DNA sequence: ACTGATTACTCTTTAACGTAT
DNA sequence: ATACGTTAAAGAGTAATCAGT
């Protein structure tokens, strides 16, 4: 059981999540309301997967990270301490990945760019074309996130497939009109 | 409507010839004017929400069938307007373009108003939205749903006070 | 009165789907 | 494969209510 108990928090890094919670909810919560948002973006970590874990109300939510609508301490708290969390879930997620022993996909700005200049060359690309942006796509997802581009099955739902790069070159063609 | 029974037919007929892209600028532009809510046309059509709305606003095609549903009801619709501001669904107030500037104008003159502001700029708001829908500003209990109340003028003020965060 | 916090509702956007070749 | 025609899901904007100042 060696995994689960890295996995397993030490009591000690107990006190220190807790200690951050503290700090940020006496910091600009508008501030940290910046670093929460780009990086639910850098991981593309849909809203209602907050308001689901949380609790909250996805407009609030959505205000007090698009807006400097204000909140209380307490929902604040519950923001701050799913966001320690998190950073644990998506560091092993990636760790934990690579080898082997309901969010919907959406695509990241990186790799939009690479879609969208490929859609100039040829708006119908070949299979191979396609898979070829999977991988450069993956990558700059990878490095957007820190993380090597090996442990690319962490991106989750957020895995490019070749079937998604074709639905976006699909969609956009559908978009000509 | 026995007299118009088959008009109806007509327009329906005439419309589903029409191009597609024409009539929806045109419900969207009534829907705008009268300020109704696509809920209630998917309400009681039946068709997809995200289908209509892709539609009206962007030209995304449908089939004619649920396209004369739409049309069915576009003609409908007049009737119960007319006929309700003559006779003089728990839809949800919606501020009208023309009553905004009104009440952005007063914003600038006065972020707090008092109520005696309040309620003579009901009746500025009631009567542009009136006019827009071509009709007597006598004929305001019509607008319904769509009615500027005093309780709303200050909600708006205070929302748009909330502005500053 | 009023700020303040909070929310139900409405709708545009988005990724996905099936059909009929 | 591709086009369409169609849509569940996600999020921001809108109007609103309750309560502490």
């Amino acid at each position: 059981p060696i995994l689960k108990e890295l996995e397993n928090l030490s009591p000690e890094e107990a006190a220190h999540q807790k200690a951050v919670v503290e700090t940020l909810l006496q910091e600009d919560p508008w501030r940290v309301a910046k670093m929460v948002k780009s990086y639910l973006q850098q991981h593309n970590i849909p809203q209602r997967e907050v308001v689901d874990t949380t609790g909250l109300n996805q407009s609030h939510l959505s205000q007090h990270l698009n807006k400097g609508t204000p909140m209380k301490t307490q929902k604040r708290a519950a923001l701050y301490t799913w966001y320690v969390r998190k950073q644990r879930e998506v560091a092993q997620q990636f760790t934990h990945a690579g080898q082997g022993g309901r969010n919907r996909f959406k695509w990241g700005p990186a790799s939009q760019q690479i879609l969208f200049q490929a859609y100039e060359r040829q708006k119908n690309p070949s299979k191979e074309e396609r898979e070829t942006l999977v991988e450069e796509c993956n990558r700059a997802e990878c490095i957007q996130r820190g993380v090597s581009p090996s442990q690319a099955q962490g991106l989750g739902s957020n895995l490019v497939t070749e079937v998604r790069v074709y639905n976006w070159f699909a969609n956009r063609r559908k978009e000509e009109a």
